[PDB]
């Protein structure tokens, strides 16, 4: 359920590397058999997308800087 700090860092690094909200490519890097590591092996594409939106919402709602990697996550950030 809840994410570790390492998982959150991997999602942000993945977004930076795949140059956009390309969730399957993040799992090529960090998912099961990931090229970099398996730190996101238990998060599916639906989970990556929702977490990226929730992290962007967290920075916005707390008045903190949105990292460049999350600026490509656009549109509605509300939970389904």
């Amino acid at each position: 359920g809840s994410w570790t700090k390492e998982e959150e860092e991997a999602l942000l690094d993945g977004l930076d590397l795949v140059k956009g909200p390309r969730w399957s490519q993040i799992l090529e890097l960090y998912g099961p058999g990931g090229k970099k590591s398996e730190v996101l092996k238990y998060r599916n594409q639906v989970q990556l997308k929702d977490k990226a939106r929730n992290m962007k919402l967290f920075f916005l709602k707390s008045g903190q800087v949105v990292p460049a990697a999350l600026q490509c996550v656009t549109g509605d950030l509300r939970r389904d």
